[PDB]
């Protein structure tokens, strides 16, 4: 199924983003797909992306200034982790990994992917992307998981009620993607923005990403709405956020953002040096580096 009849969901050829980031940056939320003729998308994958394999993820890297990425597994991919534990190995140092797995992948594979680059494993709550999400199962292998390892959770604002018993029970750190969606409409002090801050403050070791104002901002650039949100969010929880481009973008097709937009997002949001370095160097080295911490 050829490369040029499948989803192309980015910019092909991205702005220069007006934003710098500083030394030792971490995109901390990225994937790769494919390429599919070395590595099969999933049977269970509810999109078929274009390829956007290590190369083009490191030109990218590369063009909108950034040190390292952490390259999470995307559900097209299913729990065949291949196409990231490749991109890990072709970044030479300059990149780790998130994974997704059976529930009832034994420790000896966990290890291995551990040996491959990965921290941590992501559960998937958007039916849109994944059909099962067996929170039993989920909570099982979350208490498995290699020394050091954390979970990456994704979920909808409309479902953070039913999840609170799930996460409180999480035997290990979390890290929340996208701030669980909030709708950035309502504003910084708005209805989901109140509901995420509950989460927050429930728990010391529930990290956040500050991201996608592409998936979360419906008028588009300059996503006012999620600068205005999100600023305050990150200042009131400084050592807890990181960031990430999503690039490239799975199911953005219909809104496809340009990477340079995406980037100069940043100084909205975390205006000052001390939060730039905060959320782009000692936050995501903390939690993927921590070796080096
Ligand atoms: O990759 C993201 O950050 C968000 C999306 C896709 C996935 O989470 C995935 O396919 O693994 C989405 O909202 O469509």
């Amino acid at each position: 199924l050829t490369n040029d009849e499948r989803i192309l969901s980015w910019n092909e050829t991205p702005s220069k983003p007006r934003y710098t980031p500083p030394p030792g940056a971490i995109d901390a939320h990225c994937h790769v797909f494919g390429p599919m003729a070395q590595f099969p998308f999933s049977p269970k994958a509810k999109y078929l992306p274009r390829d956007a394999g290590p190369d083009m993820l490191f030109a990218l890297r590369d063009h909108l200034g950034f040190a390292r990425n952490v390259i999470v597994q995307a559900s097209c991919h299913g729990t065949d982790n291949a196409a990231t534990l490749d991109a890990i190995a072709r970044a030479q140092g300059k990149a780790r990994g998130i994974a997704v797995v059976d529930p009832a992948i034994d420790e000896a594979e966990l290890a291995a992917l551990h040996e491959g680059g990965m921290r941590g494993i992501r559960f998937n709550f958007l039916k849109r992307l994944v059909d099962d999400a067996p929170k039993d199962k989920f909570l099982e292998v979350a208490g498995r998981l290699p020394a050091g390892w954390h979970v990456v959770i994704y979920f909808e604002a409309d479902i953070l009620e039913e999840l609170r018993p799930f996460m409180d029970a999480i035997p290990v750190p979390i890290v929340i993607d996208h701030m669980g969606r909030p709708d950035v409409r309502q504003g910084p002090d708005g209805a989901d923005m109140k509901a995420f801050r509950r989460l927050l403050d429930s728990r010391e070791d529930i990290w956040f990403k500050a991201t996608c104002p592409d998936r979360l901002d419906p008028a588009g650039p300059p996503w006012d709405d999620f600068a205005r949100s999100v600023a305050p969010l990150v200042a009131d929880y400084a050592d807890r956020v990181i960031w990430g481009t999503a690039w490239p973008h799975p199911n953005m097709q219909d809104a496809i953002p340009d990477d340079g937009l995406v980037v100069d997002m940043i100084p909205r949001i975390a205006p000052t040096p001390e939060l730039q370095h905060k959320m782009l160097v000692t936050n995501p080295m903390r939690l993927y580096w921590s070796e080096e911490m």
